[PDB]
């Protein structure tokens, strides 16, 4: 019975695809000396050619090479062989046309990562990854305004690029828990330099992203006897920024808009990935109130009234941004012996939305952040 | 983490599709009084339109209604809502043409089953199932000899049939174990009457299948301290038969040829589903020797030298059959904390094979039967 896949992770990310499901088999102890072996295999609703993604990581805690001072709790060495898909990416060219059908990317990557723990709050890592990116044109999914043919569009696909990316990450957390942070600050900073051959020309660039978040409880005491104490009301304020400098192939940048599982690119009230920019800044503030419901079939329920502001700009300085105001509810279901992934339903409005003068709904399967 | 899917079952059945994978979440205790709830979701390599199959069963052990003498441990009441696919079925018509591309069937079924245990060896069941069958034409997978168009072929697809099938099953086992039967006889008999509307005409028929198998050990004693005692050498002889009488839509029958996970339709040495008949009889005999290997990464290994004989016939009495001789090896892998599904590699030859005068290989992921 292939042992156990720890999770059939049901993930939603409207940017990449309709729905996603990943089965993950982890094995903490392997080869007899505490080696962690994980295999992920997922299916992502691509409405396109490629439908299966995969990953295979193998990580080493307590590497003692007796080289480069590696004597303290400072070594985690991880191999990763993976293949992911980027879906529904708009098709562009030197004319910056919008009449292309679509553009799906297969990324086959081999990565080596060295991870360090400075203080139990802090974490750092350095990953070097060789990525092969291939393209797959698709015909129309349905009736949309376009005028192209297969041959010219296939010619318009960027060639299979071979790139190498060396990056570092630094994460700082001192919060009281992982799901409903009462009092603390969570910050992170990533920076990566990469270089690769797209067709016959070599393009090299770099990118970075910083982000801070603060959570302060507001006069509450809820006691899950197992789960310590969390405030009834918590004010959360986050600000994230990102940049990309250098020369890069077309189709690389950042998309902000709507709700997204990664908190640093979510702008409720717009179309998913409506704001595209080479560098960006977003920030939001929200009341989060824990509805006093526990047990039963719903492990918990929280509500949020948020205000969000952010936007993108390009090398030509034009700070194109948007507003967002809305109300959301997160529900955690646990009637399966173990916690199934939480759901988040939000209603948001933005003044910069084009075809929706009224607000709309955002569905995200993800943590509360 | 959606709890735990008990198994990512990797299944191979060259008749239906290239490869298959099913994730199954079972819950023995549900609603507080011992109710079994199971959800299966599988992806089957269809090389066609439909790619996702599913099932949802809910069974009641020891139902007590105070009705119909139900005072013993004799009642298992099961609801089942499912949807499966039949793939790569040849496309036929009134001309019995072979130039059709393919014919895939979606079967959406709702079934109710009542099961009885007569003696701990014996078991019986009666299932009533309403099935809706839909068809899906596909263009060519690759270069093959055909000459048709989309419109006429789509017209050639039988309409979405609505059928009801009432069937009974009777299984009798008294063997010493479930994987390597030493001394015993396993027999089964199924019989089902069904009636349904295909297009505007109502077709009704019935079918049945009997089967016996005998396993006798040959001078061996292997002692897995946990797993009792199994003989080194065991002679196994099986004979299965099946019939279908009445009027039925075209495309219903039995396929025999090659190795198949279900033992009552496997004839090693031919193309998978090369012998098609409205009723059939097959039988085989085999030495099975347990290779004295245990522990390590391979939970076990057995070898077989088999002789197989069987064939089909239609209403017009023509007993078209074939021979089969070959050697196979079954390997059970267990280096994943729990037993992953066993593999069976076989090399077989048949005198009635057309394009392979020499034998060929059969791969089957399944039990030893």
């Amino acid at each position: 019975r292939t042992g156990i896949p720890v999770n059939l992770s049901l993930g939603y990310d409207s940017l990449q695809g309709g729905w996603s499901g990943d089965v993950a088999y982890t094995n903490s102890n392997a080869f007899g000396l505490g080696h962690s072996f994980g295999v992920r295999l997922g299916a992502v609703q691509n409405q396109a050619g490629q439908n299966w993604v995969g990953s295979l990581n193998y990580t080493i805690p307590w590497l003692d090479l007796d080289f480069a001072d590696f004597r303290k709790n400072r070594t985690s060495l991880s191999f990763g062989v993976g293949s992911d898909v980027g879906g529904n990416i708009a098709l562009l060219d030197a004319n910056k046309e919008d009449t292309g059908r679509d553009y799906t990317t297969r990324t086959n990557g081999f990565s080596l990562g060295l991870g360090r723990n400075i203080t139990p709050n802090l974490t750092a890592s350095a990953n070097v990854a060789f990525n092969n990116r291939t393209s797959y044109l698709e015909p129309k999914q349905e009736g949309e305004t376009s005028n192209l043919d297969d041959a010219a569009a296939t010619a318009l696909l960027p060639a299979t690029s071979l790139t190498t990316r060396l990056s570092g990450n630094l994460n700082y957390d001192n919060t009281d828990n992982v799901n409903f942070p009462g009092r603390g600050v969570r910050a992170y900073g990533a920076l990566g330099y990469n270089v690769g051959r797209a067709g016959d020309a070599p393009l090299s660039w770099t990118d970075g992203e910083i982000g801070v978040s603060g959570y302060y409880g507001f006069g509450g005491r809820i006691k899950r006897s197992f789960g310590l104490e969390t405030y009834r009301q918590v004010l959360a304020a986050r600000a994230n920024t990102g940049t990309t400098t250098g020369t890069f192939p077309d189709g690389t940048g950042y998309f902000i808009g709507g709700s997204n599982p990664l908190a640093s690119r979510e702008l409720r009230g717009l179309e998913d990935g409506q704001l595209f920019g080479t560098n960006y800044f977003s920030s939001s503030l929200e009341y989060r109130y824990d509805f006093g419901l526990s047990g039963g079939v719903a492990q918990g329920l929280y509500g949020v009234l948020f205000a969000d502001y952010g936007g993108v700009w390009n090398s030509g300085e034009a700070f194109r941004s948007a507003y967002g105001v809305g109300a959301g509810v997160q529900l955690n279901l646990g009637f399966g012996g173990a916690q199934l992934p939480s759901l988040r339903f939000d209603y948001g409005y933005s003044g910069q939305n084009a075809q929706k003068p009224n607000g709309r709904f955002h569905f995200r399967i993800g943590n509360f952040w």
